[PDB]
């Protein structure tokens, strides 16, 4: 899992497991019981504080059997974080593991043997006691951050608002401990003078109602929404409440910046679309160019990228050979599957072309290929059809899983005809020095791009001579297969008909 | 249109829609019809609040029409949603299609039912049933995320604050509803104790005034400004306030996240120009250059980008053939327009040779070509006088629309003349490599360059014997024609005459 | 100027002025009369409001001869912006300037002319135009931003909260835009019944007293510092609240996000760093290396970078030749004057191998050059010293302002002797093929180096064979001039007393 | 240290300071005494709104004595601050240090000298003296600034909120600011009407209860938390207000500005990784692959990032040569330590090739080598394990520490075999060109890769025409040294055992 995958393979994760064993971090029985224990730490971090309010002055068996339970649950976390082994757990202890250790105490046996050896200072120390025994948090948050790395970053494509809720969860805790702290101030100094509690009578009232007037204020100061009272009677409540606002400013504002990463994070590729697009457009307006232009070249971006931004040479190169090379395969199945050329060809010959294609997007009326320019490479029509035409020769027109722009890069001569797009056509072109390299090691697709070079031109009607006097001298060679022959000949026929078509 | 984009071409979309036909969500109907559902559910959500507050006391024909329309709105809605067919539609039911179905349902019948086999239990079920209704909210944002993926795309260039306007409505919306649960809050118990209902005889009071003040609390709350009663004396109402400052305070967030997002993405361009000089300014700084050279360095810069910032290079390559092609022929239409070389040439040559050239820009009195130095580029001047200097041999100008540096690019030497720059002069240079290899298969602009080359040379008055000798050559050969001889005669004339002036 | 910079150079900016000679926007008595009828606008918005309040019951000569300054000062503008040129000005009266036109009127004429033909109905609807004619704020938007363009970037690093006081100002004019509309509500109802002016006694007070409370519940709504009343008496006011509230909270968003937006680009430089920094530290942390080389690593980046980034290769192509070349002369300045070679040598070859150097760091104790590998590159030492070792021969220091690696870049063989670091030092690198092809045209200095190598061989002992044959034939040739060889002589000499110390 | 790094090396440090000793900035002493004079302005800042809320009523000697210390403080620090030398003084003087030594003054000397020659005036007076001493803040800022220049960046790694605790300490000290003002507001006019000190009867209460107050509203009004007074009943108590309530909502925005800043600079690694795979699926996407495909991609990227980003072909080229060699040796350890041929053989040439392997990673069933395909590269199997397999030969498998692809990369002919991957195996390829320019120099290396090839091949059974002749020649050849021998046939016998195996 994620453990064997951070260690390295198969076999190095057994190794380090063989090693181990001849109780690390890494086991199925600490990852799943941390869990459990950070359960037990948040149901003990949510109860101190009521317990605290009730003062332990009914503390029954559904509440001691409670505290009983996290006491020990506290104590086994604290003797299995405790344990070269020896070494560890003693850098360990003197670094962390004494702290938690301490905090981790069954405070209620300390108390009851003080006792048998000033009862609202014993209820007061026992109060503070239950406080401290809440320094498990480092340990809670570091269960939670391996946690978030180990699921979060499973699928991490969920678009819901969970860091919101984490955040959420954050903030009603600190909101939970600060009426905590506001309702114990005064219970720690038994409020003697008229504070909020004589001012509404709350501690005749009901339980509920007292600690839904605490979490009220508590609330209210932590939040930006200010329904304190104009000012405090005592002297502590003042500076209490200090620290109750700078601490509720503080989470306001950690709360609004991660709102505001969120915000960020989400519209990330719309954001970076809209740079590159109007990064282009303010170039081109720097150059000028009349609106015409401006709507050609929008269109043309529109029709390229579908509203989408990809480094698609970056993420190619970066790719190894297999999955960048059945990635072309599969993307290009329509074209392999309909010209004839390949299908009775060596795949290892189709998959070494097909790994030097490139895509192109030609709009509708664009001249592609124009008579009597330097040709420089091929071109594959994947999709749309274009136009073929010449002088005194009417024209004709490919559909797609066909090519043109062979006869250039055969004799190294000059364009003969011209090519025209008369729809949005999408093609996959090949240069000139990767097709000869591909195809100078493999003589027969050589032989059967001759072939259907000299029926297309003598379609035409011009004749090349480098073309034909290549093929007189392939017909006297030595490479005159009868199934080789008869291939080229129906590949022949197949493109007169689909030329005609 | 965005439908027939995003599936391909018009050949791929009329054969999509052939096979449909022997209902898609990609249909005019539907994406004409969703506009009206969204308008429909959007009033139906601000008007169910509303009967809420008024507690269909007396829904007269015009509100019970208008609920009945939106009820047959939402069949109609759910009707349509409904509908390999017959898997998908049971696919759909199974996940959402059977929950909105179930939201979609003239309650009114059912309470008429129920009561011809309690009056506040009645209107607090109808209540409860209108609310439940209102869950085609995932249906409306579904649409909206079309609608804005259909057309926020289409400009997306009114510099207008349109997404802030969506905040303020979905804030306006979210007010609305915690008003209406906080009005419905006491009359769904009735308001037995003095409340803010009895605090201030609401009831007694005109309905929009109860409204008016039950939206003012919404507001306040939902708002981070607390104008909120110092405490309640009920016990629900802390909770239900709790639950409206919760939900105001997320709002307000989101607010404020959406408001930074927009602003950081409105400056961006001035974000980039200002890291990009900063940048540049700062590893000026880091090699201690002095006070001069910045002023040097950021004058160049400011006068070669007016301002902006564009990776020319990397938006050229991105663009095709044609596109490309042809901006750089319109860039250059001065160019070609004036030098008579150009226009009496093929106009293959010409965009072969065009589509490598590189903006340069030079500050005056800097020195371009300096006399003895290797050559390496020749330079096209744009724009800006040019002066060429040379001892015992006075001084001369060169005007737009000409170009200098053909002497070591054709002999292949060391530069003769010195050239200077008397303003801001923006030129086109062209690699040797590139201009080699260009003129290499066009031996017609090899042999006009050659002339004028000569002309200059015999101008300034050294005499080069390599291009003495190529030029005898070339009288020696065939390539003698009159009109090409007339038509180099004319250029250099006119070379002449420019060199003169 | 900005204008110039904008049109073209200085020829383009006469042609353009000529051409519009034979009242445009880019002229200098527009843009220095820009500036007085934006502070007239200000000073008109900011005295309708305190004549609004003062509802013109004493509108006197200070008061009346400013509403006559402001009206004719609007009429003038819209009379500039009125003014081929009758087609635009028709056009710019259809889009916007007919708006403006009627907003700049003296309204105070048309309210004498028809009572001359209700004095709270006429004061509230001369109040209502006041207010109306404030609609100049669009041109005054128009004009801020072309004073932002035009001068804003001029420095744009003084480091001081300049937009910070932009934003400011503008709540500061909106809170006053709200106190004006807060006291003119009651105004305009003329306050019947017990609003805050009753409840206050405001209208019996001084005028400022009542602008002061006016104002104090303006800022304290459009800030969320909510002192706000309980609630309201009357009707309307409860409305107005809201609309206060709403445009407050818009302004406070817009403010944080600014506040927000400079603080992000404020420590951008340090942001980079801390990135590529922590990018590189995490990168080696995948490879898990020991922490000695973190340390290691960590040394050397501090020390090469000072703290600081820069695509040096990026910036340094971005520039055109003559501020490249001259940067890197200044840069090397110690370099070109310390070495003799350098000095007495055509300074054309000084610069065309200046321009191919590269910077180096070495740490003290690391091998640069070890003996019998394959070379591959010079080194300059720019700053620092170094030390030469080999067996059996001791070893020596090189100081600034010298050279190594001739050897295998000449006799294309293996390194000889063995080369460390003992400081921190900085030197420049030239690779083989640069060398050679800067150096092949250059004679003169392959035999000043051929020399000198000689002489270095000699030194420690070996002798390369090839080098005695090329000194051999070099000494056979014709080149043996006396003041060359005078010149090579007093090089070595002074190398060798280099090379003793 | 810091200073040293900044100026050079040591001996351009050693240099600096000799030209100044033949009292700078840069100097031990400054660099110690700084934070001496911080914190001696830091108590003068604290203390100055202290003495003035008391009035220097009873500035008795523990007061007195702690004024005359800071006044001394702040003089030696002008007098510091005073001092080619003469001439910067005047211009330090003229620029900055004089305003800061005039407010640096024992004004309480200057106040007894005018009482020896209205105690209410004198007492404002001393108070507004005292508060114009604390004109030392942009020294105060300036040492910070060094300060955090000097040390924030000689580890930034700790994840600590000390940042935060920056703006948490200048928050409070705006508030005391701002309360000591609205303490000494009333204190300067003696407050006559019943503002809130007679409200509360703070003058009559304890000094500390009534700074409690003041704090308790500086505190509230910084805040976006308004327990304000409805209003006020006095008139500059109002404009007061409105600058703490400006001052306070800057604050606000600024420690809002920061914290989100902050936010965004933590999880800044997860959001690029989060963007880089959003990035590649929605290209994947793009071309509508199989969900099947996505599987496998995402496995691929996560397995060879161990969830990481990092452009290590552009860290690498960074580096410079001996820390990326010694990178590479160290990273490979386990490859040159294994592999008995590059233990026997010359490190130069280890180092040479190692330089030029490249990570790959390939997943299990993926093939890697395919029979009768051209081959373009070695590989070096790092870690995992490989099956070779040829119909009619069975298969075998090859372990950690060792390689393939030799054949083609030699004899330039096909690949013969066919090569698998059965586990996530990671790999080292070497391209051909790389592989022959660092082997045709050391022809040990080719001999007894030829010599471990022909081995291989006569294990398989196919024997290579081209290999067979080569292996003749060089044994008729003159390298036949019985040690060369011995070890290429210990390296056949060990490569032949792991064949084997
Ligand atoms: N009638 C035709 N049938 C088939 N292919 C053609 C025909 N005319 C032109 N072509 C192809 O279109 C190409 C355009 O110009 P080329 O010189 O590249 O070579 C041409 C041929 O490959
Ligand atoms: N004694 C010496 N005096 C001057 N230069 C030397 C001496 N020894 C070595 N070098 C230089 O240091 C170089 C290190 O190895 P190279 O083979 O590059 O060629 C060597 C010479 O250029």
């Amino acid at each position: 899992k994620f453990s064997l995958r951070m260690f390295g393979s198969q076999k190095a994760v057994e190794k380090e497991q063989e090693r181990v064993k001849t109780i690390h971090p890494y086991s199925d029985f600490r990852f799943y019981w941390d869990l459990i224990m950070l359960i037990m730490m948040v149901g003990n971090l949510v109860i101190i504080p009521v317990g605290i309010t009730f003062f332990t002055e009914q503390t029954t068996t559904p509440w001691i059997i409670f505290n009983v339970a996290s006491d020990t649950v506290c104590l086994l976390d604290l003797i299995m974080n405790f344990r070269d082994p020896k070494v560890i757990k003693m850098n360990y202890l003197k670094s962390w593991f004494v702290v938690d250790f301490i905090s981790s105490i069954p405070v209620d046996y300390i108390f009851l043997i003080v006792e048998k050896g000033r009862a609202l200072r014993i209820v007061r120390f026992t109060k503070i006691l239950c406080l401290l025994r809440l320094l498990r948090l480092s340990r809670l948050i570091r269960y939670i951050h391996q946690w978030e790395e180990i699921f979060h970053m499973t699928y991490d494509l969920a678009s819901a608002v969970v860091r919101i809720f984490n955040l959420i969860g954050m903030m009603l805790l600190l909101a939970h401990w600060d009426g905590c702290l506001q309702f114990l101030v005064p219970l720690l100094q038994d409020f003697p003078p008229d504070c909020w509690v004589s001012l509404n009578e709350m501690v005749n009232d009901s339980w509920g109602k007292q600690y839904s007037y605490a979490l009220f204020k508590a609330m209210s100061h932590m939040l930006c929404i200010g329904y304190g009272a104009q000012a405090p009677v005592s002297m502590s409540d003042l500076w209490i409440t200090m620290l109750s606002m700078i601490v509720g400013a503080t989470c306001y504002a950690m709360f609004v910046g991660h709102a505001t990463a969120l915000i960020q994070s989400l519209d990330s590729s719309r954001r970076q679309y809209q740079e590159k697009y109007k990064q282009v457009e303010q170039y081109m307006s720097f150059h000028k160019l009349p609106a015409d232009m401006r709507q050609k070249i929008h269109d043309y971006y529109e029709h390229r990228y579908q509203g989408k931004i990809f480094d698609e040479e970056n993420i190619l190169n970066e790719l190894n050979d297999p999955l960048r090379e059945e990635i072309v395969n599969f993307n290009c199945r329509k074209l392999v599957a309909t010209m004839p050329l390949f299908a009775n060809a060596d795949p290892n010959f189709v998959t070494a072309m097909l790994s030097k294609l490139r895509f192109e997007v030609f709009q509708p009326g664009d001249y592609i290929i124009r008579e009597g320019a330097v040709g420089k490479k091929m071109y594959f029509i994947q999709h749309g059809v274009a136009g073929v035409i010449t002088k005194s020769s009417k024209e004709m027109k490919l559909t797609d899983g066909s090519y043109f722009g062979e006869i250039c890069l055969l004799t190294k001569g000059r364009r003969t005809a011209s090519v025209r797009a008369d729809t949005y056509c999408r093609l996959y072109s090949l240069s000139v020095d990767n097709f000869n390299e591909v195809l100078e090691e493999y003589p027969m697709m050589r032989r059967a791009f001759e072939t259907v070079a000299i029926d297309r031109l003598d379609r035409i009607g011009k004749k090349n001579s480098i073309l034909l006097q290549k093929f007189q001298k392939d017909l006297n060679t030595g490479v005159f297969n009868n199934q080789e022959n008869e291939i080229l000949k129906q590949i022949v026929k197949h493109d007169r008909e689909m030329v005609q078509a």
